[PDB]
């Protein structure tokens, strides 16, 4: 038929993928090659003026790599998709597309921190002016908003309270002012969240995070109209920041996104089983996850995610020393700043990551002392939570 | 003892690399990770301040590619590498890390095309401005510098027809005025021609050629400075770009690199012989090879260069219609528009990659319609010279 | 903690694997090598005496294979694991360390083909015999040993038609006897049935179907006491199959087996819901799965499995003409011979595998001119049950 | 054309492969694949009756390795190849298809020791009897013939002091007496010997070594006549060792094998140099390589051999001691028992591979206490020269 018809398990199975036309081999083959042959010097020159079907080299496009995002151009409702090599070059690519010398950007301040210095630092030394804004109230998008505006940019869960924005009403202001508006979905992935399904123009991923969902591969994706993608392909990816996808790499997140249903529904099962068991526990001041009913805004994401997801975020009593304890007497929970891996991943900003930064700097970012992230994996969730109990108690 | 004390066939062997500390493994091994754990907090933000030797994650760096990059470092004997995931991302991530709004580039008229629209279209539209002269002239550059040139850049020997620019003599002048210079090495490598050892500052190649040299890899590196490395990597690939290279890439380009002088023998061997018999034969008109004493430019190349190089263009009687039919009856030489692999390739840009583009254009681009541009491979030059021959033949 | 003590799934995530020691990688690294470096002379003679811990080369050992064989010993509660090129060298270098010149076996009849002839032709050919009996009726199998008896072998379920062996009554027969039992867990893997627990002595597989799980591994896996598995290693290896595993194989199944609890949950659930419509049915004669409670064996059953499977076999009224025509009706199933991949696969074996074998010979192997095989994938279940509703429709 | 009819090094390169039909792509695509899927029942039947030309599963045959085994019988100028898991895999797999219980094999007694215990152990318990004999003299051959005799087995040249065997002679006897000859060409290569072109019957290689040639593959390959290929494919690998070769491992030695010529001719340079230094070195008694002059059956190797080959054996003054030594002092040459990577590598069996040997039995078997084995890699000879200078003087 046409995999655009069947469910969606059928089509993380199926879509973009078909037997070798040449041999039936049941894989997609990986065609890791730099260079594409041709049978005369007509059909040549019929490729390179785009007139024929065909492939020239890798860095323009590649089979393998046609299939990964063929099926993920299905996945979120999109005409097509454009692979890239890092969650980075994904917004960058797609961004350094649509604006030049004199346009500006409204962004929200809540977002991926590489993200941030992009927007803050090489963003206006190109010419391109970005205001920041708390993007949970769609007053402050509307108010930022100036004649030169061409993209709104989100994050929805933001990191690190897992706070959200209202897609549907924030497409419909950027809409009525001229603008595109770009959503990033890494943390829900397609099966969670569809941002193009509730208006969004643009949406990007880090595919390193759950669409991989094995820890073994760095890499992104852009999803969007025909003629957007076009232009992200030939110019952006072509003469602005070379930033293409490997085909071994397009083939191993191939082989990972065909369990993303089945590792979505374990993942986000497993996070409101720890969720609730911390909620209950006397040493934890707060528990930030969407499928609590105390989250601000629980009602805002029954309607936008069918599932709640699989980070959570908690502040242990005690604060920065208590924090540093905790982290330190895990047993089964690995410490490292990644998440969607099949194994349970455990942070503590403060005492890690923004070790340099002032206490009342990271405070003004969401960032307490005692706030612990958990990106929980595939394991027992009665493992997960013996092992929180016994470092939480030490710590406290 | 320090590999940068062995002979240069040594190096290449085993520069960068050493046994697996842990196991023993003679291979390097692939290091296909996104993520690196951390045993304390306290190591988690010693090495986030960069005060700790380590890894954090593979967009940043990775075991695998850090030996490729080291490798590359003694060979062109500059400080330190940074590896990238196309030629193009080399050449980007460098000139986007030197340069911002308000800026001035100087560069050569005869570079490959990717670069030229890079130079021409995407800079301008980001305040950054580029004037084009002929670089075989060292006059025309020093005529074209302002107050606001930050950078000259160059290609040698540079494409259709393989002219060539006098590095030491470019450097001097760059340095005169407080610019840096860089050179693209990607159609010599460094086994031929070592452009920081003549006063270039910073040199890029396309891996996806020579350096690798088994046509399956798309990929870049760039050396130079210690200090410009690390602007470009925690700024550049990080915060512009997001052009990172996978660990398989890395690995793969490693196995390719250990080759590298046996290949350029043989490359620059066989192509003597296949220019040589070109050059007398009554069928072609002109010979471009750095190796043959008639080159306009011969003793310039004896200085600069160990060896001639694997690549030739040529000429052939009859224009446009000779040209088509020549492409069209090769049997053993591959239609294709790369070079640097173990297979002969050929391709005749008029017919071909240049068919749209009007005549008199292409023509003040060096490119007449009888041109054809031939990669030579490792095959018997005997039966290349025979498949040429009979092909010849045939066209005229 | 010895990862012996945690829960079931998060044994399949964590059991035999760490972060490397060397570097902290989460992922277990590639080690693409085929030999090991000493640091001395004496470390040289220290590990080649066996008395040192270490590598020497691939073919007898190997860190990432090594993290597979002590995965998979914790999955099947068995010493120690070794792995293998294939399905058929785990089952050929098992037997052929164990039995010599004027040995015994006795067999099931119903086991996969390419075992049948191993044992009918190659064995005999050796100087070891083989008896062939209905392991459905232990006494049959108490009928053929002989003193010369070495090796009692079994499958469950059974192909095709999904029969049972009561694996705990047959290995108290041969154990009285003095032989060991031998038992091939492919069609359940270790989620759902473990034969070591119920009296087995020696395990094996093919990773092919389930333990990889994704279609693109062809390799095998011996579980039992350490004392059995350095002589099928050392011995069976070594000096007889030759049938070593790659480094890059051991990490993809690796990389599958992660997975393994959340995709046999899926699977069995699926199976279930489309066994239940195909026993509905008016034109299917017959329907077997171990979960429908009419089949002969159904306690049986509930006491040796967890779950019952992902295979269903089943019989279409009409004959060799009507499955004929079912198999060229599916349009989402496809037509392979494999099974245990994330598509569902489809096979016709009295048309496909079985075309040149005589009629009456095919029946008396359980094979009917109307049987059709099917493994169920990971899609949606009503998608399937559509699929065969209108294959069915049409053939009948 | 037909690549039977080019030159050697343009085989080496383009034969047995071509660009893919389907895309162009000019490296041959890795089907890493378990499976491959029909069109209808009927395409089942046919390919299941051979009759089709077809793949079915990959332990039969798989594209990329059908590419593989296609070039290595056109360089060693037999009928058809036959790839596998390992050395000892390609030896087993030929000997098992070919010998059952009661028959009798002539072997030489220098060849390589996992093959010695094969021989010595295993075949004799399956019935399969084993005469060990001197094959540098042809009449201890003749002597040990038997009316069972289905095999002759030799190497050359011999490990480990480089000794040679007259294969057209062995060739005329064994055919004489109705046997076959196999001829293990591992030390030599195609490029430097061609057993079949002097009367072999079949040809078997470790590819682990010179023919992948870096450093990072287990496998081997059998080339021979159709009938008896097909014979070892159908019955041996499938039903006897079950040692296939995976489609990765098949992609790297394709890779590597394309360098060949090139590595073969720098090799042989590199170990000429090295063999005069020691045979004019005062602390050397002796040195064992077929490019001297002075070697025993120097004559023989000028016939027979295009080229000397990369290995050397050597002895040392002074014994067990004085080698132990001068192995502790090396510094760019590595300690490991393999051979033919682009690194050179040095081993000394006394204190190493044979230490708990008794001294009197290693003597018998060619051994003395001061022999060191050295396998010549593509770094430069004066680098190699100075580190072996530095550590004999030291030594001794």
């Amino acid at each position: 038929s046409d995999c655009r018809t069947y469910g969606f398990n059928t089509q993380i199975v199926h879509a973009g993928q078909q037997p070798d036309p040449s041999t039936g081999a049941l894989s997609t083959p990986i065609f890791q090659t730099s260079t594409f042959v041709f049978d005369s010097a007509e059909q040549g020159a019929a490729r390179f003026a785009l007139e024929e079907s065909g492939y020239i080299f890798t860095r323009l496009g590649n089979p393998t790599t046609d299939a990964l995002e063929k099926k993920l151009a299905v996945l979120e409702r999109g005409e097509a998709g454009l692979a890239t090599a890092s969650g980075i070059s994904a917004i960058t690519t797609t961004l350094l597309t649509l604006c030049q010398q004199g346009d500006h950007i409204v962004s929200a301040s809540a977002i991926y921190g590489c993200t941030h210095a992009f927007l803050s630092h090489s963003m206006p030394k190109f010419g391109i002016n970005v205001s920041f804004v708390d993007a949970a109230k769609p007053e402050e998008i509307r108010a930022a908003m100036r004649p030169e505006t061409k993209v709104v940019y989100i994050e929805t869960p933001a990191n690190p309270t897992l706070s959200l924005v209202d897609i549907e009403t924030v497409a419909g202001i950027a809409h009525q002012q001229g603008a595109l508006l770009v959503v990033d979905n890494t943390f829900m992935s397609p099966y969670c969240q569809q941002p193009l399904q509730l208006g969004a123009d643009i949406v990007v991923h880090s595919v390193t995070k759950y669409i991989n969902g094995h820890g073994d591969v760095i890499g992104g994706i852009i999803v969007g109209k025909q003629e957007f993608i076009d232009q992200a392909r030939f110019v952006g990816l072509k003469d602005i920041t070379g930033g293409c996808m490997s085909p071994f790499n397009a083939w191993l997140t191939l082989r990972g996104v065909k369990t993303l249903g089945i590792r979505m529904e374990r993942h986000c099962e497993n996070a409101l089983k720890i969720a609730r068991f911390l909620e209950g526990h006397p040493s934890i001041t707060r528990v930030y996850y969407p499928g609590l009913s105390s989250h601000p805004q629980y009602e805002l994401g029954q309607r936008q995610m069918s599932l709640p997801g699989g980070i959570i975020s908690f502040e242990i009593a005690g604060g920065l020393e208590a924090g540093r304890r905790m982290i330190n007497s895990v047993e089964l929970c690995l410490l490292a700043v990644s998440l969607g891996d099949t194994e349970t991943l455990i942070q503590h900003p403060a005492s890690m990551t923004h070790s340099p930064v002032a206490p009342e700097e990271r405070l003004k970012a969401g960032i307490t002392d005692g706030l612990i992230r958990l990106s929980v994996g595939l394991e027992d969730p009665e493992d997960i939570i013996n092992d929180l109990e016994h470092a939480i108690r030490k710590a406290t």
